[PDB]
């Protein structure tokens, strides 16, 4: 075998597999068909997503890679065009046939600011880590053959000898081969059904300078500087700017809005669908009056999508090859780099060891299947949330406090990890929690509360409940479950703005 792991795709999960593989001794190769510099959708950081990329920093002693987890140090040394400020997320509801209110709105700021990365130029920052590490790159090739034996996985190439290796990562996200002649993928038996356009713009006003300043909507931080969700009954839109950083010099606004399609279903192109949607709600058309489109809208019919198993005794598909439900928090990038955590230092064993079992890299798979199973869960609630405010306002709370305990779990374990510097304890612990893939991790209480705020959410669709019925609902579940979770006041409807 002339390689020890070939990893399929270039982008952020394959390139900072291949990093931590290279570094930790791997022979590792990486294959793309596309070519750095290229677009690429994952703009919107999460709390737990800068720890679990502090976390492989250390694990594996790669520096550069905890770069990536804050603003500052994005400008400082990945380039002053690699990102934005996010000082947190900001839901701001709408109604066809109404004019929008400023008061509608929940913004839960953040402690420390984080990135909304600028994937074209934070991907290849990520593949020169591979680089510089050992780890050989071919871009620009195309896969011909990718076959599975006992011994070992050979890949045919067109107009080049064929590569071998003891190992193969699907990193390919979504235009997956190894998913498609495996026959993994499926969309039975998912709640969300969703498509999405997508693109990026200049000119790009503000929400303080379109709809209302901050004197009027009373929110400690600026919409501008965060994950703005413009959400409404059939489905919603971001606004991720670039351009919000103050040493920033990016000019680019992230913009892409997805519908429902058992609500609404797209007929006509991308540019059409844009500005009927502009014509429902013209509150988010005043951020679009002097826009430009700074490339075309990509328009994927179905996002959603999952597998039955995604590892095997010769391969491993990562969470973007494996399924996806929604842009809507941002969970994509956190079960990336948590599947990465858990895959790589089993890898390694397998590698060490020359044992290429199925059994080894079950962890990584119920781990996987459980986070896509969870998050179809957590979005479907949340998309028929969106048919009112305080339905939504008291809903997100659900979100919050999980995201919350997950935060501080993997904080937790970040804080072991630097003070007792032991590695297979750290691995043992990441296994350990009772709730592999869910937003708590370890946390029973939350569980308990997720699960039957998402009956009742469901409940409602099934039945067509009324709003305030299935609002009240699930604030005595948070009540009940309060206690339990973090001491933040999630219960007090009024405080729309959990500090
Ligand atoms: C519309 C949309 C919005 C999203 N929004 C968010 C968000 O707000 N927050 C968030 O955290 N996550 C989001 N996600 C999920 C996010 O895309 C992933 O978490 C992340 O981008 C995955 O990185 P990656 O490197 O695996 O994939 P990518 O960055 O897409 O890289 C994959 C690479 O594989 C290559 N490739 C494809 N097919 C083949 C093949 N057959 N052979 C070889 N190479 C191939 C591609 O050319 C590409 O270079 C979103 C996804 C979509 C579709
Ligand atoms: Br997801
Ligand atoms: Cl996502």
């Amino acid at each position: 075998n002339q390689y020890d792991v070939i990893i399929i795709g270039s982008g952020i999960a394959g390139a900072l597999t291949g990093a931590v593989l290279a570094k930790s001794g791997l022979n590792v190769l990486i294959l793309d068909s596309a070519q750095h510099p290229r677009f690429s959708v994952g703009e919107a950081a999460t709390p737990e997503s800068g720890f679990l990329l502090r976390l492989l920093s250390k694990r594996f002693d790669i520096p550069e890679i905890a770069y990536l987890s804050h603003p500052d140090k994005i400008i400082q040394h990945v380039g002053s065009s690699a990102c934005g400020i996010k000082l947190g997320f900001s839901f701001a509801w709408h109604q066809e046939n109404a004019p929008s209110s400023p008061d509608h709105l929940v913004a839960p700021p953040l402690k420390v600011p984080e990135a909304h990365l600028f994937r074209q130029d934070i991907d290849y920052f990520a593949l020169m880590i591979a680089l510089k590490h050992g780890a050989e790159s071919r871009q620009n090739i195309k896969i011909e053959s990718i076959s599975l034996n006992d011994d070992g996985v050979e890949v045919a190439l067109s107009n080049a000898a064929p590569v071998k290796a003891a190992f193969i990562i699907d990193a390919a996200a979504q235009g997956s081969p190894l998913s498609r002649q495996l026959g993994l993928r499926t969309t039975e038996g998912l709640a969300t059904d969703t498509c999405s356009f997508f693109t990026h713009m200049l000119n790009v006003k503000s929400y303080e300078d379109a709809l209302a300043p901050l004197s009027r909507t009373r929110s400690p931080i600026e919409l501008f500087k965060s994950t703005l969700h413009h959400i409404f009954e059939e489905g919603w839109l971001w606004v991720i700017p670039f351009n919000n950083h103050p040493q920033g010099t990016n000019q680019l606004c992230s913009i892409g809005f997805q519908f429902n399609n058992a609500k609404y279903r797209p007929t006509e192109a991308p540019e059409i669908e844009f500005r009927k949607l502009l014509k429902k709600y013209p509150a988010i058309g005043e951020h679009f009056k002097d826009a430009v489109n700074a490339r075309e809208w990509i328009y994927a019919p179905r996002i959603n999508y999952r597998s039955v198993q995604n590892v095997g005794d010769r391969f491993c598909l990562l969470p973007q090859a494996t399924g996806f439900i929604d842009p809507l928090f941002s969970r994509g990038l956190i079960t990336t780099f948590e599947s990465i955590l858990r895959l790589a230092p089993k890898v390694l064993d397998a590698a060490r060891s020359n044992r290429w079992q199925r059994e080894q890299f079950i962890e990584v798979e119920r781990h996987c299947l459980n986070a896509v199973a969870t998050n179809d869960q957590l979005v479907s609630c949340s998309y028929e949330a969106f048919s009112d405010f305080h339905l939504w306002n008291v809903w997100h709370r659900v979100w919050l406090s999980g995201s919350n305990l997950g935060s501080a779990f993997l904080q937790k374990l970040l804080h072991d990890l630097e003070h007792s510097g032991d590695a297979r304890q750290f691995d043992a612990a990441l296994e350990a929690v009772r709730f592999p893939g869910c937003l708590s991790l370890d946390s029973p209480a939350y569980e308990s509360l997720f699960r039957q705020s998402c009956q009742v959410m469901q409940q409602a669709r099934e039945q067509a409940r009324p709003v305030a019925e299935t609002a009240n609902a699930l604030h005595e579940l948070i009540k009940e479950h309060e206690a339990e979770l973090l001491p933040l006041g999630y219960s007090r409807i009024s405080n729309r703005f959990i500090l």
